[PDB]
């Protein structure tokens, strides 16, 4: 029943997607909690796929998850910045593209965070 700008209404293929949620502004040396929302919009499940989070292009954390049809999982990770500046958080699912999906172009999320 969930529908948003990242989810539109086929059941013969899975469709992995990712979205990042959390503070867009954080203070140096302060614990920040983010959430990676990984969903399978398709009618076929995904026994195993990799999810990765990058901060300014450098890998930060990795997960191996499974997602049944129309299932969503919330992955979490904490981040305590040490320096200030504009950081770009990226999240990817099936980056190695080992899963044939309805869309391979909605497998990447971008989220900007300002550390002050
Ligand atoms: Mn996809
Ligand atoms: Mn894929």
């Amino acid at each position: 029943t969930d529908y948003d700008k990242l989810s539109n209404l086929t059941f013969e293929f899975p469709d992995l997607t990712v979205e990042i949620k959390g503070p867009d502004v954080v203070g140096v040396n302060k614990l920040a909690e983010y959430e990676v929302h990984v969903k399978n919009l398709g009618g076929i499940g995904v026994p195993s796929t990799k999810v990765r989070v990058y901060i300014n292009g450098t890998l930060y954390k990795n997960w191996t998850v499974s997602l049944g049809p129309k299932e969503e999982k919330v992955l979490t990770f904490n981040w305590t910045p040490t320096q200030e500046g504009m950081y770009r958080i990226n999240a990817t699912v099936d980056e190695e593209n080992t899963v044939v999906e309805l869309n391979e172009n909605n497998n990447v999320a971008t989220f900007d965070v300002s550390v002050v």
